[PDB]
């Protein structure tokens, strides 16, 4: 037993990270087949980033201006293109370590693993949720752009995130692997607002189920509620409204504990209105919402 | 910026995990050079585990009784030996993926990454601290034994932990890679007590420094303290006594924030005596102690 925030094993992605340098700017790229993907602001000087015209900037760059390095081994760039906010650098060698992979655009409330890299070398791996306001609470320093987020299903890597920027609030924003930003953000170093964030209700419920599956029961009570009655409370606490789809997704957990979903909603309601009284759930004194229902099943059954 | 619980990239270890089966018991082994390391209770039936005589049990096993499988590829076992609580299975093939590696015995209060595996296949990776009472707060199901804990320094993997057992309290115990248990534990499925756990004071201080480096400042105050005065408080709260060695290790953080270590101790003292008043530090409402000073430096400088 036990429950932890767990990242996917990163080996399949580690073999795809390379370094991309353009003039004095260096960040990471993702090498799949004969293409290297990287954020387009690699072509900016630290001064261009406050208001770049990426078209005019790219027009002064040729293939030999993109230095791509896999380990200590250099790659030869034979073409380049700009797709939305990423660059696609064509190289003359297919990555012999390319895994089976897909590009997917993840939905808010889903989770994924981030392999934080610098100079094309992995630094560490951690799990993130795509917030409802399309931000993530990451750990990113200068040079970390091009670090990617991913899920793994058996042997297939679904790439869903490439890192680009940190907002003034300390949260992090990026694109899918076709260069489209998650959320209302642009890759210009100017003040940008993510808007009100809300708690992922279905994930909090899954984590309360995970808590019961691991022996923390003090918050179960003799009450029940309705979808409509609970959502009047979710409103007051900037929680996502719960839906019947959410209820269905909690089915497997509702069946392994024997606790009806609306009964667990009744516990959550009391925790929202009364706090935790200095008690703790799975070693946390806050309500955690970065575990999907899928995440709890996977960990509580050894996938 | 940002601060997260981050595991090392797991690729170098993923290439060393194999499956080891003996009769009906299956767990994981670590394949390095021409040797596979695994917990010795792989030779037990589920009934033997409540009181095994490992010598008498091993005497009925030959090389061909140890089924070792790397992916879908079987390995040929040409010798076996029992060193303390692990088995060493000699195979006729050296792991072509063997990294540079060391076997180290970690100290209480240090951290390491766990690659949780089942059937020789990685499931996920997470960071753990070796508690002062020589337990860890992991995520382990049946079949996870043989999962290993490790650190990485550039290209060298320091293996420090192999998983064996879950105590009745829900915490997890294991050995170093020479088969010696961390703590007062034996590999028999009987009730065993880890004893009082205590909070890793030096790690809490490092995480408060990490909080300042990331903009959480509300807990800084106008007070200071002495090593002796603080440790009279640490006592009351089952905190590890702070030492001058601890003070030195916090030097780099004490120099990047400009906050004297005894001043930060004064903040911790007030947080212990007064709680957090429903406030939060790096998104947690508890005092976190599973980050070493080394861990904070590494993450706040991109190693
Ligand atoms: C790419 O490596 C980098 C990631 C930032 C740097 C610190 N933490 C991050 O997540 N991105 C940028 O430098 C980005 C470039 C634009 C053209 C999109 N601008 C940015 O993030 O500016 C805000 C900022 C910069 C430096 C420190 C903190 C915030
Ligand atoms: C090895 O795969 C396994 C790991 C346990 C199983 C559940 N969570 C863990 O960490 N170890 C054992 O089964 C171990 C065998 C002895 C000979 C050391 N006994 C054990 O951990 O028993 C306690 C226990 C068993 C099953 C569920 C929960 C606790």
């Amino acid at each position: 037993s036990g429950f932890r925030k767990m990242a996917f094993p990163s080996g399949k992605v580690e073999g795809c990270m390379v370094q991309v340098t353009c003039g004095t700017t260096t960040l990471n790229g993702l090498w799949l087949d004969d293409v290297v993907y990287c954020p387009r602001h690699v072509i900016c000087t630290s001064e261009d980033m406050f208001n770049p015209n990426y078209e005019d900037l790219l027009i002064r760059k040729s293939n030999h201006n993109f230095l791509v390095q896999a380990g200590n081994v250099q790659l030869r760039v034979i073409g380049h293109s700009m797709q939305n906010c990423v660059l696609k650098l064509k190289v003359d060698t297919a990555n012999p370590k390319t895994p089976k992979y897909k590009f997917v655009r993840i939905q808010p409330g889903q989770t994924f693993s981030v392999l934080a890299c610098y100079n094309g070398s992995p630094s560490g791996v951690y799990q993130c949720a795509m917030r409802p306001n399309f931000t993530i609470k990451g750990s990113f320093l200068n040079g970390s752009c091009g670090s990617v987020g991913f899920n793994i299903d058996y042997d297939c890597v679904s790439f869903c995130y490439m890192h680009h920027m940190e907002l003034p609030t300390g949260v992090h924003v990026g694109t899918d692997l076709e260069g489209n930003f998650y959320g209302p953000f642009v890759d210009r170093q100017t003040a940008q607002a993510a808007g009100t964030d809300t708690t992922i209700t279905v994930n909090v419920l899954a984590w309360l189920y995970a808590a019961v599956i691991n022996g923390d029961r003090w918050f179960l009570n003799r009450f029940t509620t309705t979808l409509n009655d609970f959502n009047l409370v979710a409103m007051k606490y900037n929680y996502e409204p719960l839906t019947q789809d959410h209820v269905d997704i909690l089915g497997p957990l509702s069946a392994q504990t024997g606790i009806a979903v609306l009964d667990m909603c009744a516990s959550l309601k009391e925790l929202l209105q009364n706090g935790m009284n200095g008690r703790t759930i799975l070693g946390s004194a806050l309500l955690e919402d970065e575990f999907t229902p899928f995440d709890v099943v996977r960990q509580c059954s050894g996938v």
